[PDB]
């Protein structure tokens, strides 16, 4: 059940993704949805434990701009939900995840196994055991 997405931030309120089915007896699934700000806030317990966890992520990038922070933890918070979703879907272990650059600065290597690293972490939170990857 190999599983491939790709990540395009259209504006801070919305990410589009394309994800990539493969199962092993060579059936292939091609999928798009759009997810909002709202939907993702909409999809914990509480506006609390929304802002919590939006909070932790934002402890993850403390060294980096206030622009940067609020971009970073609002792009983990989407794509965790969409590999929450396709966990439901599929329960693949692995996920390839490609991230499109945003407002003209590409991912470092250091910001790449932060974003991996939260991501993982909520999902492991949630009984999720999902290895990411980051192309």
């Amino acid at each position: 059940m190999s599983v491939e997405v790709k990540v395009t931030q259209i504006d801070d309120e919305t990410w589009k993704f394309k994800t990539t089915i493969t199962k092993e007896n060579g059936e292939k699934e091609e999928k798009e949805s759009t997810i909002t700000k709202e939907e993702v806030k909409e999809s914990y317990e509480s506006e609390e434990e929304y802002e919590s966890t939006k909070e932790r992520i934002r402890k993850k990038f403390e060294d980096l701009s206030e622009k940067e922070k609020y971009t970073l933890s609002n792009l983990v918070l989407a794509i965790t939900k969409k590999l929450k979703e396709l966990y439901e879907e599929y329960g693949a272990k692995e996920v390839k995840v490609t991230i499109e650059p945003i407002n003209g600065k590409p991912l470092d290597k250091e910001t790449k196994e932060r974003i991996k690293e939260s991501i993982e972490e909520l999902l492991k939170e949630k009984g999720y055991d999902v290895k990411v990857e980051l192309e």
